[PDB]
C-alpha cells in the first residue's frame, strides 16, 4: 500500500526534468515514505523554519518577550531582495517586535527579516548547531539570504535531505522543541503562510489546514531552476497529521510544472492517507 | 557658478570608490551640469520610467482606457524577485487594471509588473525604439527584469548616459510625450514613489516635491554593487523645476554610502539653485 503509493510517485516523476526529493512522516502513526532522499537539496527559504525555531528558543530560554522590539536600520532593509517589510517601511529606522519580524519572515518569506533574525540569534552557525543538537542529522545551514544572493552556488551550501526535514517537522509538531506559547505562535504563523498556495495546498480540498514554509530559487542562464520547495504539516479530515517535504531541484521545467509536481505529489499522499 | 558647483561635486566624489554619473537640466531655464556623463551606466529599475512612457503612449494612441484590465496569470507573478504585487495577490490569476499595474511598477518598482507591461507593449525592442524616436540618443533597452536576474552581466545591456536621462525627463515634464491625462497620471505616480527616500529626497527639506524612479542592483562576490540610482524632477521653493539623474555604479562602498552620494549631490544642486 505504502509501497504502491511510492511506485505511483516514482512513475509520475519519470518524465519530469528535475531531481525531486520527497519525504512523508505521520505525526501520530508510523507512516513513512521517502523518494530520492539520499541527495542533498537546496533549502532556499524553507530554512526560515529552522531559523524561527532557534530564534524562539533563544527568546524562550533568555526570557525575552516576543513583543520586545529590535531597531531595524534602513540598511537592514536592503532593496534587491524579496521583502514585504521593506515595502511596508521604506524609510526603515524603526522599532519592530520579534513577533512582527518573525511573522513576515515565515508567513511572507521576507529575506531582510530572515537576515535580521540570523544576526539576532548569533549567525548561521548558531542555527546549524541548534538544529544538529535536536538530534536531526543531514541539515546544513551556512549562508544568509544576502550571502545566497551574491552567487549562484551559495544556495547549495544550505542543503537538506528530505527525511531530515520531516523528522524535524515531527519533533516540532509534537511540541518537543519550544515552549507552548512559542509553539502555538510558530504553528499559527505557518498556517498563516500566504506563499506557495499552488504547492502543497494546491490540489487539496478547500480549507485543508497546511502549516508550511516554501522556498524558491531563480533560474540560471542555462534554464535551470535550482529549487522549488514546500515543507509542512497537514491536517487530515479526521484530525490526524502528516509532515511532508518536497524539493523540486535542478529543474529544466517551467515554474508552473515545478509547482504542480509538489501539488500532485501531495494530493497523491493525501488521497492515500484519507482512504 | 555652475562651474563651481561642478568642481564641488567632483571634489566630493574624489574619495568615493564608485563611478558616479551625474546630470542636471533645468526645466524652465538653461541650467545644465554633467559629471562623468560619457560613460554607460546600468539603469536597473530606472528604466521602468521609459517603459511607462511607452505603455501610456500605446494606451493613448490605441484609445485603450487605463482602467481596462489585464489577466495576470500566477506565472506572471514570479516568486524570486522584488514584487509587492505578488505579496498582495499570492494566487494571481486575476484581472488588474493597467492603472494598478503601472502604479505598482513605477511607485513601488514591482519587477513582475514591469515584465507584464513589457509583454503588453510588445517587448524591450519596442520600448528601445520608442525612446530613440523621441530624439533621445544614448539609451539602450535590451533586457526584461527576468532576463537581468538570470545573470550578473545582463544589467549592463540596459544602459544610459546620465544626460540622456535628464533630456528625456525634460521632454516628459514639459508634456511633449503623452496626453494630458497620461502625463498627469505618470507624474502623480512618480511623486507617489515610496522607494529611495534617502536618495534624491534624502537631504532636501521636508515636503519637497520629487517625482522620481529609483534603481538598485545586488552586490557580487567581489563586493561590487553595480547600480544605485535615482532619477527625477524636483520642484524648487519658487515653483520652478530641475531634472536630475544620479547613477552610482560599480561601487565598492556600502549601501548607506551609495545612497548618501545621491542625497549629497542632490543637496549640493538644490542649495545652488535655491541661492
Ligand atoms: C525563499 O526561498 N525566497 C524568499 C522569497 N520567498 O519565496 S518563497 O515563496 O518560495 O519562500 C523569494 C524567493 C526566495 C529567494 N529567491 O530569496
Ligand atoms: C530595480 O532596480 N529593482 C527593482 C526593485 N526596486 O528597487 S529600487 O528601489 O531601487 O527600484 C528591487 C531592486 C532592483 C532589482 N534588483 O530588481
Ligand atoms: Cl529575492
Ligand atoms: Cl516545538
Ligand atoms: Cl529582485
Ligand atoms: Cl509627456
Ligand atoms: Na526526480
Ligand atoms: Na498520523
Ligand atoms: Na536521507
Ligand atoms: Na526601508
Ligand atoms: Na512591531
Ligand atoms: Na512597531
Ligand atoms: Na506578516
Ligand atoms: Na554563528
Ligand atoms: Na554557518
Ligand atoms: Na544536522
Ligand atoms: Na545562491
Ligand atoms: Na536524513
Ligand atoms: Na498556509
Ligand atoms: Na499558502
Ligand atoms: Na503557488
Ligand atoms: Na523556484
Ligand atoms: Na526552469
Ligand atoms: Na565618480
Ligand atoms: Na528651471
Ligand atoms: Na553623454
Ligand atoms: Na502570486
Ligand atoms: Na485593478
Ligand atoms: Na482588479
Ligand atoms: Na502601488
Ligand atoms: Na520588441
Ligand atoms: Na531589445
Ligand atoms: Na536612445
Ligand atoms: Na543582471
Ligand atoms: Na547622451
Ligand atoms: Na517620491
Ligand atoms: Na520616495
Ligand atoms: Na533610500
Ligand atoms: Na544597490
Ligand atoms: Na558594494
Amino acid at each position: 500500500g505504502t509501497d504502491s503509493l511510492k511506485n505511483s510517485i516514482e512513475k509520475y516523476l519519470k518524465d519530469k526534468k528535475a531531481k525531486v526529493g520527497v519525504a512523508v512522516l505521520g505525526i501520530e502513526d508510523n507512516f513513512k515514505l521517502n523518494v530520492n532522499e539520499k541527495h542533498h537539496y537546496p533549502m532556499q527559504s524553507t530554512y526560515k523554519f529552522h531559523l524561527a525555531l532557534a530564534v524562539l528558543d533563544k527568546l524562550d530560554k533568555e526570557n525575552i518577550s516576543v513583543d520586545k522590539k529590535l531597531f531595524v536600520k534602513k540598511s537592514d532593509l536592503q532593496p534587491n531582495t524579496w521583502s514585504p517589510l521593506k515595502d511596508k517601511y521604506p524609510n526603515g529606522n524603526l522599532e519592530l517586535s520579534f513577533s512582527e519580524i518573525i511573522k513576515s519572515t515565515v508567513s511572507h518569506s521576507d529575506n531582510n527579516g530572515c537576515d535580521i533574525l540570523f544576526r539576532f540569534v548569533g549567525g548561521t552557525n548558531k542555527v546549524h548547531n541548534f538544529i544538529s543538537k535536536l538530534g536531526v542529522k543531514n541539515i546544513s545551514i551556512k549562508a544568509t539570504e544576502e550571502e545566497m544572493h551574491k552567487a549562484w552556488n551559495v544556495q547549495y551550501t544550505n542543503w537538506t535531505t528530505p527525511d531530515a526535514t520531516v523528522q524535524l517537522l515531527k519533533k516540532f509538531y509534537k511540541n518537543e522543541i519550544l515552549s507552548k506559547n512559542s509553539y502555538d505562535f510558530l504553528l499559527n504563523t505557518m498556517i498563516e503562510t500566504t506563499t506557495g498556495p499552488k504547492r502543497l495546498k494546491g490540489l487539496l480540498p478547500d480549507g485543508t489546514v497546511v502549516a508550511h514554509k516554501t522556498g524558491s530559487s531563480d533560474t540560471n542562464n542555462k534554464g535551470i531552476t535550482a529549487a522549488t520547495n514546500d515543507i509542512g504539516i497537514i491536517t487530515l479530515p479526521n484530525g490526524k497529521h502528516f509532515a511532508i517535504a518536497v524539493y523540486v531541484s535542478d529543474s529544466s521545467e517551467k515554474s508552473d510544472v515545478n509547482e504542480k509536481i509538489i501539488a500532485e505529489i501531495c494530493k497523491s499522499v493525501w488521497d492515500y492517507l484519507v482512504k
